[PDB]
């Protein structure tokens, strides 16, 4: 359109890219997606482990997400019921390593209520959670952090270390740290609701996994995808951009979508330099210090579940296959890789040993999404006073725009998430195209 390589060219193939890079394609703009890493799906990632298809990141959907469902729909995409109902073992790992079976039943009615009054203010709050600042309370709120409020719950020991340890996992963190209105919102965006908002955690995955969608995104985009090319710089100039790849390539585009982890944003260049709000989020990044492992034991354990505390490291545990011949398949979460060397298998056994004494360790497989220079981190978390400066992170600059499940409005820390982000980018395309 004014003699550049592309009109658009989309940074990361996430959920947030894919999603951008179709809705340009399909335009009839000339499209182009780079990701740094050699595979598509960013913090999402399908793979295999004990014979079996596994998620190492992102991987469960609900049709209360209207963003993620209804991209079901237009590829015809179904799910898949992870058995997370009528549960065998139900554990809580204390702070100190203690560890505590609740019969099933009685660990649900305690996290419930705990949850119930920890989120008591969500409609008052977030009456419109995809508008997350309509209320001034929503504003005056994102002063306090969810540890703040915890505090003032008058929780049983055991209700305060579930929810507690439910918050660090979705801080990446200590629950110091994290922010009370995210949290909030979320709940807000499952219609208020316990049991709607449960039925959306971890419960059904996408058949085929989450690469399925992914490719048939870029599959119906038309864009030219690049693997293996990372970005180190952007360059506003001749009313387009200058795009310089890891290898010194330089690519001009009418427009570009930057897509990446808000905590990766340190590694490339920007010219002129980006606002000051955006600087600010660019220099806090982003909470969340998650890992994923997969531990195969050699007993059969049925379904189980356990919540360890922050100062533990195997956070949340929960069965993804079992059988006599099998054994089970035990997926597990880590808040804080700190917590532990998720590469050390000698480490990995004895914490696995301290959850479940005398199980014997087949196998395990972890990605650490810390190490990873392409994320730096995990799902997006906000820190205290983060969640009311969203605009700041959202707002266009320039011929730059910005998505990512960071700069989304509802479910923010969901593949979700990251396709309305897509979703507004394609829009703000167009209007620039135009
Ligand atoms: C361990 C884990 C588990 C999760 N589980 C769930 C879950 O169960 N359900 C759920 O809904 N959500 C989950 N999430 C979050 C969910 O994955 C995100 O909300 C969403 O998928 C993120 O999409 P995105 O496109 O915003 O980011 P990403 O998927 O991170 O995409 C960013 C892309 O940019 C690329 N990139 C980075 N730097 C550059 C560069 N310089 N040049 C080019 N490309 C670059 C990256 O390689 C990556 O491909 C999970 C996240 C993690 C980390
Ligand atoms: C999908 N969520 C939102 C942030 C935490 C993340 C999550 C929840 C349960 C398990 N593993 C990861």
């Amino acid at each position: 359109k004014g003699g550049f390589d592309y009109d658009v060219v989309v940074v990361g193939g996430g959920f947030a890219g894919a999603t951008a890079a179709r809705e340009c394609g399909l335009q009839g703009y000339r499209t182009l997606l780079l990701e740094a890493r050699s595979r598509l799906g960013g913090r999402t990632f399908t793979s295999r482990f004990a014979g079996q298809e596994i998620e190492f990141g992102g991987a469960w959907v609900h049709w209360l997400q209207p963003h993620v469902w209804a991209e079901m729909q237009r590829y015809g995409l179904g799910v898949v019921e992870d058995p997370l109902t009528n549960l065998d073992k139900t554990l809580i790992m204390y702070n100190d390593g203690s560890v505590e079976s609740i019969s099933p039943d009685e660990f649900g009615k305690n996290i419930r209520i705990a949850f119930e009054k920890l989120c008591h203010d969500a409609w008052e709050v977030f009456p419109r959670p995809h508008e997350p600042m309509f209320t001034e309370r929503a504003r005056e709120l994102d002063k306090s952090s969810v540890l703040d409020r915890i505090k003032t719950l008058g929780l049983s020991r055991l209700q305060q270390a579930q929810i507690n340890s439910y918050m660090a996992l979705y801080a990446g963190e200590t629950t110091d740290k994290f922010g009370l209105p995210g949290v909030l919102k979320l709940f807000a965006c499952g219609g208020w609701n316990y049991d709607a908002f449960m039925d959306t955690e971890t419960h059904y995955r996408i058949q085929g996994g989450t690469i399925g969608l992914i490719n048939a995104m870029l599959t119906d985009s038309g864009a030219e995808v690049r693997m293996s090319v990372p970005v180190t710089a952007v360059e506003q100039v001749n009313g387009g951009v200058k795009i310089k790849t890891d290898d010194d390539e330089i690519i001009t585009a009418g427009v570009v979508v930057m897509t990446v982890p808000l905590n990766t944003y340190k590694h490339i260049g920007f010219t002129p330099a980006l606002s000051k709000g955006k600087q600010r989020f660019i220099k806090e990044g982003q909470l969340s210090k998650g890992a994923k492992l997969y531990v195969h034991v050699k007993q059969n354990l049925g379904r189980v579940f356990a919540f360890a505390d922050e100062q533990q490291p195997l956070n949340w545990v929960q069965t993804h296959d079992y059988s006599d011949e099998l054994g089970t398949i035990l997926s597990i979460t880590i808040a804080r890789k700190e917590t532990i060397d998720v590469n050390d298998r000698d480490a990995v056994t004895r914490e696995v040993q301290k959850m479940f004494p005398g199980v014997e360790v087949l196998g395990t497989a972890a990605y650490d999404w810390t190490a990873d220079p392409f994320s730096l981190g995990a799902w997006a978390a906000y820190g205290v006073g983060q969640l009311s400066r969203l605009k700041d992170l959202q707002a266009a600059e320039g011929r730059i725009l910005f998505a990512g499940a960071e700069t989304s409005n509802g479910w923010h820390a969901n593949i979700d998430g990251a396709v309305e982000s897509g979703l507004r980018a394609g829009r703000e395309v167009k209007q620039l195209l135009s």
